[PDB]
């Protein structure tokens, strides 16, 4: 699961932007997202969550993980989601 797969996760995140915004609750999945993503990004997402809403935040999240280069973010995405049993986890494709 090298950067090659990250390239995929990136584009893939761009693909599943619909699945993302409407499934993702970036107040929950954000918990582990702070692993790949730095606070400014993570709590940016949380900000949108709080100022806009969850879905809007999800659409920031998706971009912030596109902003990240640390292989963890897709895994962490689906992981944080697997914790919360979020519906996005089922759609999101990570190799684990």
């Amino acid at each position: 699961k090298k950067i090659e797969k990250l390239e995929e996760y990136r584009l893939l995140l761009k693909r599943l932007q619909p699945e993302f915004k409407t499934r993702i609750i970036p107040t929950d999945i954000i918990s582990d997202l702070s692993e790949c993503l730095i606070n400014q990004e993570c709590e940016e997402i949380l900000q949108i969550c709080s100022t806009k809403g969850m879905m809007a935040g999800a659409e920031k999240l998706v971009e912030c993980l596109l902003r990240s280069d640390k292989e963890n973010w897709p895994k962490t995405l689906k992981l944080a989601l697997e914790k919360e049993r979020n519906k996005f986890s089922e759609l999101w494709i990570v190799e684990k």
